[PDB]
């Protein structure tokens, strides 16, 4: 399969820049009614004749696009999509088994969200759709290599957050160890991948997704394959890398592809300058939150071996998560301020900016007990606000950023200070973010895709698209939470606005 502006050549490039739709993802998801070389040669053809209309030849050639608890419940269905066969050239990849959306514009599949998703089938019970989406992503793995940002030909070229080894370890939550061993060429498979180009790296080089410091240490960094503007984003990202002329445009897509596979796109975590988004640098910057699941993978990869009867591949991967561990104190804690922090390949020094990331340490049990506790109190000292858990402290216009607060990072802090004991902070993000999506709910009766934390009741915003409703991972961390706040003797169908 190849991405829309690879297939559709000039063509696509010239829709696109006419915004001829109101969102460049829209021309992206495009189907083409015959061979694209054929519509190719014919707009060749015509697009120089006299009173030519793009948007007719495109129309011809192309085919385009109660409780809370109850609430989410029914939506399951709404956001539920089966695709095992597709058209000739969709943009949309097959996928053997019915999957979940996050809803509106979002009409695929994506890796990190369905980790969040899945917490909620689970917790209703949904244990075969759980199943069906490990499943899935085991698929994409086999079929591409790795599994890519979501379904569609635009996103081969990048992953997204590894969730992959921590669904396999939910399916075995309910399936036992069966399902971790069913699993594991799949997650060494991955694996590879995110490891590809490690043979032959010497001290102070990166490859792809790999980065060896000046000591050795092994790290991991976002990278995607192109550096191209994003055909899903088309006229953004030209506009973008015109806008800063002291840069090559293919590091700026490079960067701008990048900070898409890192889920956080897009955030002052990877600019120089927070308020321009064409300084963003991601792959230079070696992020917590990433090495903090390849930490977790290894570990996952090391059960897995175990369980299978691999004592030597146990061995291995337990020696790997060792050294990971080791690099992660060492490399991404920042001890000036005393908290988990990105890595600077630039400048060689750990990067001062307190985001939200610098919970995953924790949430993957790597973090110094210490470190650990530190982190509560960076958390309700900078973090922690009425409708929930900051992303950053930095409004730079961005949708990861103040004042946002997603679903996801509520549920990895939570779960990461939660493993350290630190309760008290963690059951205020959690009823605050809950609170949040409860008013929401209230006003609009619907969950959206982030919040504005700084209050209750209002969705965020920020970033290159409209906020989103649905929404995924929020009615996953959302039915996750509600059952936890509640005792099982009497669980809650709304947020109440007592604590129990
Ligand atoms: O809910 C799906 C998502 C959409 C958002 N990003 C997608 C939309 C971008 C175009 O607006 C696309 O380039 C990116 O790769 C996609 O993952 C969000 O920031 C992601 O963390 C999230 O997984």
């Amino acid at each position: 399969p190849q991405p829309p502006d690879i297939l559709l050549g000039p063509l696509f490039n010239d829709v696109q820049n006419a915004k001829l739709f109101p969102d460049q993802k829209t021309f992206a998801d495009a189907v083409p009614n015959s061979d694209p070389l054929m519509i190719l040669a014919d707009y060749r053809m015509q697009q120089n004749q006299s009173g030519f209309d793009l948007r007719h030849f495109v129309n011809v050639n192309f085919t385009l696009p109660q409780s809370l608890r109850e609430h989410i419940d029914g939506l399951w269905p709404v956001l539920t999509r089966s695709t095992e066969n597709t058209e000739k050239w969709d943009s949309l990849l097959p996928l053997p088994e019915p999957y979940v959306v996050p809803g509106g514009r979002f009409r695929e599949v994506y890796y990190w969200d369905s980790y969040f998703t899945m917490l909620g089938l689970a917790e209703s019970g949904h244990w075969d759709k759980v199943a069906d989406m490990v499943a899935n992503f085991a698929h994409e793995i086999d079929t591409y290599g790795h599994i890519p940002n979501g379904n569609r030909s635009y996103y081969l070229s990048r992953s997204q957050p590894p969730f992959f080894a921590l669904m396999v370890e939910l399916l075995a939550q309910h399936e036992g160890d069966a399902a971790l061993k069913q699993y594991l060429p799949q997650m060494q498979k991955e694996y590879a991948y995110w490891m590809d180009g490690v043979e032959n790296l010497q001290a102070g080089q990166q490859e792809k997704r790999v980065v060896k410091l000046q000591d050795g240490t092994l790290l991991n960094r976002y990278w995607d394959d192109r550096d191209t503007p994003r055909p899903e984003s088309w006229v953004e990202d030209i506009a973008t890398a015109k806008s800063n002329p002291n840069r090559p445009a293919t590091e700026i897509y490079r960067d701008l592809r990048s900070a898409a596979a890192s889920g956080w796109d897009f955030s002052s975590r990877w600019m120089d300058n927070p308020q321009q988004l064409n300084t963003l640098r991601t792959t230079s910057i070696v992020p917590v939150d990433l090495n903090s699941l390849m930490f977790k993978m290894e570990k996952i990869l090391a059960r897995a071996s175990k369980a299978a009867g691999d004592n030597a591949m146990a061995n291995q991967y337990e020696t790997l998560a060792n050294a990971r561990q080791k690099g992660i104190e060492k490399y991404l804690w920042n001890d000036q301020q005393g908290w988990y922090a990105d890595y600077d390949l630039k400048s060689h020094k750990v990067r001062n900016q307190l985001t939200a990331a610098a919970l995953f340490p924790l949430y993957v049990n790597a973090a110094a007990k210490d470190r650990a506790n530190k982190m509560a109190t960076a958390t309700k000292t900078h973090l922690l606000q009425p409708g929930g858990l900051n992303t950053t402290s930095v409004k730079s216009g961005q949708q990861w950023d103040a004042p946002n607060g997603w679903a996801p990072l509520q549920w990895v802090a939570t779960e990461g200070l939660q493993n350290y004991g630190q309760k008290e902070v963690a059951m205020d993000i959690s009823w605050h973010f809950l609170t949040n999506v409860q008013h929401t709910y209230d006003r609009e009766k619907k969950l959206v895709e982030k919040y504005d934390v700084s209050t209750t009741g209002t969705g965020g915003g920020g970033g290159e698209y409209p906020l989103q409703d649905g929404f995924g991972w929020t009615n996953g961390v959302t039915l996750k939470m509600l059952d936890l706040i509640c005792p099982k003797e009497q669980p809650c169908d709304n947020v109440p606005a007592t604590r129990p």
